């Protein structure tokens, strides 16, 4: 019954975009966003994802780029609509600073997979959003002092976001300058 | 740095439910919170049982689902988007509370997420235009698909739930349990 297509991005080495399957009907939809068994060979061993969290943004609100040096993340939208971008902050790679965008919407359900040292993204384009993202790391979690922040808008990046004039936090702004 | 936190109280009229309330940080943005750790909730179920599964049902006003459970699947249950009336229904034949319930209209200005162990009736009803419901599974072995589960109907007299409407929207299942 449950069941997940894997794909690898075709843009950055290391990203998967995960589409489950779901009963749908004219009374909604019910599905499984993980299961260990499936899923957890997308990271490596001795990693596991042990943390669920949830982000409900209004529309025009931007958070963003954030990582770290050890969590995997893996993201959806599971209310209304966001614009997913997930930049390659891995400085070893051929693709530094290349992006990739998944226009996630609720109706169509699609989880991103993100190894350590990537930049997380999303820009609200529906009246509200819920973001669901689990992730897996060992030891602490690493709050927003052992995180780093690229600006929304670098230009080394390049991002083609919907608006030039984002809802922001003070630590998303302050990486603008 | 707004550290993670859980308060976990167990209920006061159903011997092994739990409620969990997580805190959030809320700005103009809207609100970042952690609705599970297996550092701090792992120990909500016996040791050798992972919670391992996580599941959503989007689902329209005057839905109905339940009442469903099964013998060995714990069940870390809420509300992200919208609001249910989150009805939990002790299934334990051994229970001096057996068919006995519990309501908790869960949203995110209530933000709560409810721990019910095996042989528990599961069910909930929208009350908002839509909403999204959360849940973990954690279980030995292979799932419970819909053969291997119980369902009480959600309207059993003998249970006596008292819902919003006499008239709600239900799966072919639920209605067989009529
Ligand atoms: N793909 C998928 N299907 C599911 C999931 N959960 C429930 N279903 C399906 O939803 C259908 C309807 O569920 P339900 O009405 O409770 O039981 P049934 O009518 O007796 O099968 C069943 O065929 C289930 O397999 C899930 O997480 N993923
Ligand atoms: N209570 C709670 N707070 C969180 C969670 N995740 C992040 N935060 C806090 O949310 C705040 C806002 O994050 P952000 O604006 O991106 O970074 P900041 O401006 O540097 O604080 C920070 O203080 C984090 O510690 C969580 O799951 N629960």
């Amino acid at each position: 019954a449950i069941e997940f297509d894997i794909q690898e991005s075709k843009i950055l080495k290391g990203v998967y975009i995960i589409t489950p399957n779901k009963f749908r009907d004219l009374r909604g939809e019910i599905w499984t966003a993980f299961t260990d068994e499936y899923l957890s060979k997308l990271v490596p061993d001795g990693i596991k994802f042990k943390h669920d969290k949830f982000i409900n943004s209004h529309f025009n609100v931007l958070r963003g780029i954030h990582g770290d040096v050890k969590t995997y993340k893996l993201v959806t939208c599971v209310y209304g609509e966001v614009h997913q971008v997930v930049v390659d902050c891995r400085k070893d790679s051929p693709t530094y600073l290349k992006w990739e965008k998944f226009i996630i919407s609720y109706k169509n359900q699609q989880l991103i997979l993100l190894p350590p040292n990537m930049g997380n993204s999303h820009y609200v384009s529906s009246k509200e959003a819920v973001y669901y993202y689990k992730l897996a790391y060992e030891g602490e979690y690493m709050d927003a002092p052992d995180q780093f922040t690229y600006a929304w808008n670098d230009e080394r990046i390049g991002i083609d976001w919907p608006t030039n004039t984002p809802i922001l936090s003070d630590r998303d702004i302050l990486a603008t300058k």
